[PDB]
C-alpha cells in the first residue's frame, strides 16, 4: 500500500535552502510529489510508503532548516496521485526576499572540505559557500553583492570566479568566495611564534593564557575552561565582570559530558544560527570561576572555520566570551582589539577581512515547550519577525535601557536590531547611531513616526525627542506584553503579567511586579505589589541588603537577627533617609522582591551585577510543593504585600531551614499568587488569554510552572520565543503598541 498527504508550512521559508532541503530528504525517505512556494510559506505534495511519510512530517517538524522560522504546520490526508518524482516546482512567489540574511555557521559540506587533505581549500580558515558563513557583519548595503561587502579589496582569484559564476556550483554567487591564492588570511601578535597561527593560539591556551580571537561578529576572549589559573586571571582583568562564562566545546558529545542536553536543546545548539545555549549543569567538572554557584552553563558549537581548525589542536572546552573591559560593545577592528583588551589578552589572532557590522553571540535556551531567547544577536538578526498585518507606516522603536535593541517596521516585518547592550556610555551610543542608519539602509525603511519608552532619562529617549518626527510614548510594562503579544498575533484585550526589575511607571514610581488588563493601544493597570521603599535608589541594587531594610521599613524590631548585622551608623541614616524621603523611590518590583528574599536568608548581602541575587536563588532551590500564605487586598487595585510573606520567610530562616527549601516555597508564593490574581481578572472581565513577560521571566522555574498551572485552568499561555522577555524585545512592543496608536 501507499499513503499521501499534503503539507502546509507557514512563516519563513524562503532564503534559508528550504526547497532544496525538502528535495533532498525527499530522494532520503525515497517519496515523490513537490514542493513550491506561496504567500503563506510553502506548499507539499508527498506520496509514498507510511513509515517514510511519518518520518518526513518529522523530520521537517522536529530538524527543519536552521534559518526558517516556523509558525504552523499542517497536515491533511489526500488521494494518491502516482507521481514519478520529486520536483522543486516554481511559483509566482518565488524571489521573496529577505534581502539581508543573519550570519551563518559553516555548513556540512565546507566542514567536509575543510577537512579533505585533497580539496585546494583544505584547513582555509575562510572557507565559505552560498549556504554558509559571513553575511550581515559584512554588508554595507543592498542588493547583496560582494561590491557592498569588506570583500571587495580583495580580487577573486581565477579558480574562485568561476565557481562563482557557474550556476551549478556550491559557490554560485557566494559573496565572500575566498581561498590561500585570493582570500584573507589570519595573524598571531604577542610574543613569536614558529608554526602557523592555528597551532599558536592552541599553544597559548595551554600555557594557561588569554586569547583575543577575531571571529565572525567580533572578538571574543578565551581561555583553558580546565585551567583554575587562566580563568582567575581573565576574572582579575576584567575584574568588573562577576557575571558567567560562555564555554565552547568541540561538539555535542562534549557537551552531553557537562550539560544536560534535550534533543531541542541540541537542535540549538547545531543549528546554522550557532548561538550560546543556556544548559543544565551536570555536576562540576569545569574550572572554578566560570559558573560558580549556579546550576546552568551557556555552551556554544564552533561556528567559524578557524573554530574547528582550533578544536583538532587542543583537548579542553574554552571560555568564549565578548572581546571588551567590562561590558560595553565589543570590538571589532584589529587596532581597535589591540589597543582596548591590551591589559587583558596575552595574544591575539587577527584577520584582514573588516568586520563592518559588529555583533555579539546570540543566548538562547529551551524551556516551557519552546525557545526562549536571552539575547537575540548573531544568527537571528537581522532577520525580521513576521507579522501577520501589514503596518499601516514605517516606525522607529528606540527600545529601552537595559540591553537595548532598536526596532523598525515595514510591509508584514518587524526589523529588530540584534543586541546592542546598555546604552550607558559613549561607545554604546555611536553603535547604536550608528546601527540605525544601516538597518534604515539595508531594509529600505525612512520612518515616518518614533516610539519609545516614558523614561525621560534614557539615551533613548532622548535620541527619540531630537528627531523631527511624531513622538509616541509607551509605558515599559505595557511595550513587554505587546512584545509578546507581536510574537503571536494578538490584537485583542489580554491578562498582561509583566514582571522585571524596574521601568517607569505612569505613576512616577518604578514598576516590575504588575498585572495589566490590555490591547495594542491601552492599558489598565489592575494589580501590583505594595509599594516599598528603595533607599539609595541604584545603591539598593547593588547592596541588596538596602533593598530588604526598604521591605522591612516598617516593622525593623521583626527581623532580629538580620538588622543587628547591618553597622548601626549605616541603619540609622539608611532609616531616616526612607523618613524624610531622600534619594528612595517607590517600587513596585519583582526583581526587588527576590533581592530582599536573597539578602534576607544569607545568599547574598552584594551583588557584582543586577540579577546575581535572583540567578542564585533559582539554582540553590530544591523540590517542594510548599508556599507562604499571602492575602490578596483590595484596594485602588488589587495588592499583595511582600512584607507580609518576607516574614513568614524570614521565620523558617530562624527555625534553621536550607535556603534550597525557602527559595523553593518562595518561588511558589509568587506563581501561586500571580494564578489567583489571573484568576480573579479572568472572573471580572471575562479575559482568557495571559500574556507573560518582562525579565524575571528568565527564571525557568517562575515560568515553566505558571505555563503549567494556568493552562490546566483553561488560560490560553503565551510569553516570548522569538525575541527576549527581558528588556531586548522592548522595542518590538513598542513598535506594535505604535502601529495601533496611528491605524484609529
Ligand atoms: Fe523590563
Ligand atoms: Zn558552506
Ligand atoms: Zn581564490
Amino acid at each position: 500500500q501507499i499513503q499521501a498527504r499534503q503539507i502546509n508550512i507557514f512563516g519563513i521559508v524562503q532564503g534559508v535552502g528550504f526547497r532544496p532541503f525538502v528535495f533532498n530528504i525527499a530522494q532520503k525517505y525515497n517519496l515523490k510529489g513537490i514542493v513550491y512556494n506561496n504567500s503563506s510559506g510553502l506548499y507539499i505534495e508527498v506520496e509514498g510508503e507510511e513509515k517514510d511519510i511519518e518520518a518526513f512530517i518529522r523530520e521537517i517538524k522536529e530538524n527543519p532548516p536552521s534559518l526558517s522560522v516556523i509558525d504552523e504546520i499542517q497536515v491533511r490526508e489526500v488521494e494518491v496521485k502516482e507521481y514519478k518524482d520529486f520536483k522543486i516546482v516554481g511559483s509566482k512567489e518565488d524571489g521573496g526576499f529577505v534581502p539581508v540574511s543573519p550570519d551563518m555557521g559553516v555548513c556540512e559540506d565546507c566542514l567536509r572540505e575543510l577537512k579533505d587533505p585533497k580539496d585546494r581549500r583544505y584547513r582555509y580558515p575562510f572557507i565559505n559557500c552560498t549556504n554558509c558563513g559571513p553575511r550581515f557583519s559584512i554588508i554595507e548595503d543592498i542588493p547583496y553583492d560582494r561590491a557592498k561587502t569588506s570583500m571587495k579589496v580583495f580580487p577573486m582569484c581565477e579558480k574562485c570566479s568561476r565557481e562563482y559564476h557557474d550556476p551549478h556550483d556550491r559557490r554560485f554567487h557566494a559573496q565572500p568566495v575566498a581561498c590561500f591564492d585570493c582570500g584573507p588570511s589570519l595573524s598571531f601578535v604577542g610574543e613569536g611564534c614558529f608554526d602557523d597561527e592555528i597551532k599558536c593560539v592552541a599553544k597559548a591556551l595551554k600555557e594557561g593564557k588569554i586569547v583575543a580571537i577575531k571571529g565572525i561578529g567580533g572578538f571574543h576572549l578565551a581561555v583553558n575552561a580546565l585551567d583554575d589559573e587562566a580563568v582567575a586571571t581573565l576574572r582579575r582583568r576584567k575584574k568588573r565582570y562577576g557575571k558567567p562564562f560562555a564555554v565552547m566545546m568541540r561538539d555535542v558529545e562534549e557537551v552531553k559530558k557537562y550539560c544536560i542536553v534535550s534533543p531541542e536543546e541540541e537542535r540549538l545548539l547545531l543549528s546554522q544560527r550557532r548561538p550560546i545555549v543556556l544548559l543544565k549543569k551536570k555536576g562540576e567538572k569545569l574550572a572554578k570561576g566560570i559558573a560558580d554557584d549556579l546550576d546552568t552553563l551557556g555552551v556554544m558549537l564552533p561556528y567559524a572555520p578557524i573554530h574547528y581548525l582550533l578544536m583538532e589542536e587542543i583537548d579542553f572546552p574554552i571560555v568564549m566570551t565578548s572581546g571588551n573591559v567590562s561590558e560595553e560593545p565589543i570590538c571589532k577592528d584589529n587596532e581597535e582589539a589591540l589597543e582596548k583588551l591590551k591589559d587583558i589578552a596575552d595574544v591575539f589572532l587577527l584577520n584582514n577581512r573588516d568586520i563592518v557590522n559588529r555583533i555579539d553571540d546570540s543566548v538562547t535556551s529551551f524551556n516551557a515547550g519552546a525557545e526562549r531567547i536571552i539575547r537575540r544577536a548573531r544568527g537571528y538578526a537581522p532577520q525580521p519577525i513576521l507579522l501577520k498585518k501589514e503596518v499601516k507606516a514605517s516606525i522607529l522603536a528606540v527600545g529601552g535601557f537595559y540591553k537595548n535593541t532598536f526596532c523598525m517596521t515595514k510591509g508584514h516585518y518587524a526589523f529588530i536590531s540584534h543586541h546592542i547592550g546598555d546604552l550607558d556610555n559613549e561607545k554604546a551610543f555611536n553603535y547604536y547611531i550608528e546601527q540605525i542608519e544601516r538597518y534604515k539602509k539595508l531594509f529600505r525603511v525612512d520612518p515616518e513616526v518614533v516610539a519609545h519608552d516614558m523614561h525621560k532619562g534614557y539615551l533613548s529617549t532622548q535620541y527619540a525627542k531630537s528627531l523631527d518626527l511624531p513622538k509616541i510614548e509607551v509605558q515599559h510594562h505595557h511595550a513587554h506584553i505587546a512584545s509578546c503579544m507581536a510574537e503571536h498575533n494578538l490584537d485583542e484585550k489580554v491578562i498582561g503579567i509583566a514582571y522585571d526589575g524596574t521601568g517607569y511607571g505612569t505613576d512616577g514610581n518604578v514598576w516590575g511586579a504588575e498585572i495589566l488588563v490590555c490591547d495594542l493601544k491601552s492599558f489598565e493597570r489592575i494589580a501590583h505589589l505594595k509599594y516599598k521603599p528603595l533607599p539609595g535608589n541604584e545603591l539598593a541594587i547593588k547592596k541588596i541588603y538596602r533593598t530588604a531594610l526598604g521591605f522591612i521599613f516598617d516593622n525593623i524590631s521583626f527581623y532580629k537577627n538580620f538588622v543587628e548585622q547591618v553597622d548601626s551608623r549605616e541603619l540609622d541614616i539608611i532609616l531616616k533617609q526612607i523618613d524624610r524621603k531622600i534619594n528612595t523611590a517607590y517600587v513596585s518590583s519583582m526583581g526587588r522582591f527576590f533581592d530582599a528574599v536573597a539578602a534576607l536568608i544569607g545568599v547574598r548581602k552584594e551583588v557584582l551585577f543586577e540579577g546575581q541575587a535572583a540567578m542564585e536563588l533559582e539554582s540553590l532551590m530544591a523540590e517542594s510543593e510548599e508556599y507562604y500564605e499571602y492575602e490578596i487586598l483590595k484596594e485602588d487595585r488589587y495588592v499583595i504585600d511582600p512584607e507580609l510573606i518576607l516574614r513568614q520567610i524570614y521565620e523558617d530562616y530562624m527555625k534553621g531551614f536550607e535556603k534550597s527549601y525557602i527559595s523553593a516555597k518562595f518561588h511558589n508564593t509568587v506563581v501561586n499568587f500571580t494564578y489567583d490574581l489571573a484568576n480573579l481578572i479572568r472572573k471580572e472581565t471575562g479575559i482568557n488569554k495571559v500574556v507573560l513577560s518582562g525579565g524575571s521571566f528568565q527564571n525557568r522555574y517562575l515560568l515553566r510552572r505558571l505555563i503549567e498551572k494556568l493552562s490546566l485552568s483553561g488560560f490560553e499561555v503565551y510569553s516570548n520565543s522569538k525575541v527576549p522577555c527581558n528588556d531586548g524585545g522592548i522595542s518590538l512592543g513598542q513598535a506594535v503598541i505604535a502601529n495601533k496608536i496611528l491605524e484609529g
